[PDB]
């Protein structure tokens, strides 16, 4: 129940995020939306980064869960889907996952290099490594760029993005 | 005279102090200009520290065409690298370029300079590649300079391989 009322004061606080933003946030109003009592919150978070920290985390493993699903029920082991998958659940939680815009994941590029090379039955070296972590960076900084141009995410820049990394992956992917 | 001394001296303090500890009282101090010269020409350090900006950019435009004409074969790999090498060449070198190196102006731009160049139309198709070129390479540079002080060599030639896969699939 503990339990219960973390993900109630979670849950509230990225609905509130969405609202009235990180700023304007607050611990009290977390709890009066949540219907926790207050001290419940005080109790759980020293500040409010600290319960921000934890959705960012939450978020993380939701995202982890869902792709690893996807993958599971679908995948053919090929890299295109895989690509396929983390972009589009990524975009998905973007578009559909409350507070995401302004709490993301807070680490991913090490989550997703795991979660994947197993996937594709592929070393992680250090080559590996570099390259999930340029792509992880480069889908970051290019979902970013078309949530700018369009609030609900330009099409044109993700599929320019989508592009981009299946030229990329394609290339270096041995 | 006086603007040139005030944005040398906002380049550097950019590099010695960073950018929220960057004042215009400290500037006119270093530029050895009345504080009041600064306020003529700038309200407030956002319009100096973009004013910089605006001159880093007119710099690296004229060493990249100057780069081009000189020894430009047409294509876009030298293109590239040229764009790619200048724009590194002034993260290491160029006083508070990694605080603050330009200021879309960045893509317009290159748009402009390239498109010429390279026998391409100045389309929103080619617009939004360069857009979408520009916003990676940034990103992977400061990614570079993140994991070691001189940029990372095999962040730099990761970020290489992965524009000209992009480039040569989409050009």
């Amino acid at each position: 129940r503990s339990a219960e009322r973390l993900t109630r004061i979670l849950d509230a606080c990225a609905d509130l995020l969405d609202e009235v933003g990180y700023d304007a946030l607050s611990t009290r109003a977390v709890a009066l939306r949540a219907d926790v009592p207050i001290g419940s919150v005080y109790r759980f978070f020293g500040n409010k980064r600290q319960m921000a920290d934890a959705l960012a985390q939450r978020n993380l493993e939701r995202y982890a869960e869902r792709v690893t699903e996807r993958l599971t029920e679908a995948g053919d082991g090929g890299w295109r889907g895989a690509l396929d998958t983390v972009l589009d659940e990524y975009l998905a939680m973007k578009r559909t996952a409350p507070g995401f815009s302004l709490i993301d994941f807070g680490r991913v590029a090490e989550r997703l290099t795991e979660l994947l090379s197993g996937y594709l039955g592929r070393r992680p070296d250090d080559d590996l490594r570099r390259v999930f972590l340029v792509a992880v960076e480069t889908a970051d900084t290019l979902v970013q760029l078309a949530f700018r141009v369009a609030p609900d995410g330009d099409e044109k820049i993700i599929e320019e993005a989508r592009e981009l990394l299946r030229a990329y992956l394609g290339r270096v992917l041995d």
